[PDB]
């Protein structure tokens, strides 16, 4: 049953690296230029690339799609253009590798498009963006409007509260939550609420259960819950559409 789409994609990329390595005359691009032999090379080339580095990157799961892989590959040709010359023999050799890569990626175009959706199912998904937008409005319109909430709007300032980060191991604030929303970190309200509740847990632990600041944090948490309830039906639909889209993508990658 379930194979990880990033493993499947990386294996195709790795196979392409090996086909490029096999090509005649490509050896100077297999490994990084040796600084001790080409003494000025890294003064000219500031983003170096070679087949070994590319393969380590594939291994490290750095590429979620064709596009980021190809970009790095192309840097091998651009760097040769710059260093050896746009029309130099070595530059035509590097281009021979880019050309083989494109041919192999065209060959596997349908499987790759499916792996790529499975790896990043919610890129430009209107349901995720709509869901994020509603959460961001709960934060800015409701949670940040709680009287005296400002000290929870941004991370605690160490300058005025110097033991904070010694006491609190997992700090959280509304600005950090908004940054998470902006990056579409939350797919359902459960993970958003983990962060919102962490704000109150930190204040119960640092300021104490009866502190005025804990009472404020408690009101921020209450308004968050009340507004989510208000919007429950609309949010359930979005959550359903998001969780379903992820699953459908992972299955079409298998099938």
């Amino acid at each position: 049953r379930r194979t990880d789409p990033m493993v499947t994609l990386s294996s195709i990329l790795e196979s392409i690296i090996n086909d490029m390595r096999d090509l005649p005359n490509t050896y100077p691009f297999h490994t990084p230029v040796n600084a001790k032999v080409v003494k000025d090379y890294y003064k000219i080339i500031t983003r170096p690339m070679d087949l070994q580095t590319l393969r380590e990157n594939v291994r490290k799961r750095l590429y979620p799609s064709r596009e980021e892989f190809r970009e790095h590959l192309e840097l091998i040709v651009k760097n040769s253009a710059t260093y050896n010359g746009p029309k130099h023999s070595l530059t035509q050799i590097s281009q021979s590798m880019l050309d083989l890569c494109d041919e192999k990626l065209k060959e596997k175009e349908d499987k790759l498009a499916r792996l790529e959706k499975a790896i990043n199912p919610l890129l430009d998904d209107d349901d995720q963006v709509a869901f994020s937008f509603i959460l961001d409005n709960i934060v800015t319109q409701k949670m940040m409007a709680v009287p005296d909430s400002w000290p929870f709007h941004h991370p605690v300032n160490k300058k005025f509260v110097p033991d904070y980060y010694k006491v609190i191991v997992n700090p959280m604030d509304l600005e950090t939550i908004r940054k998470n929303i902006s990056k579409h970190k939350y797919q359902s309200r459960e993970s958003f609420l983990d962060d919102v509740n962490l704000i109150l847990a930190n204040s119960v632990k640092y300021n104490g259960p009866e502190s005025q600041y804990t009472k404020t944090a408690q009101e921020i948490v209450n308004v968050c819950y009340q507004t989510l309830t208000e919007y429950d039906e609309h949010l359930t639909q979005l959550e359903k559409d998001i969780c379903t889209a992820k699953e459908a993508a992972l299955e079409e990658a298998e099938l």
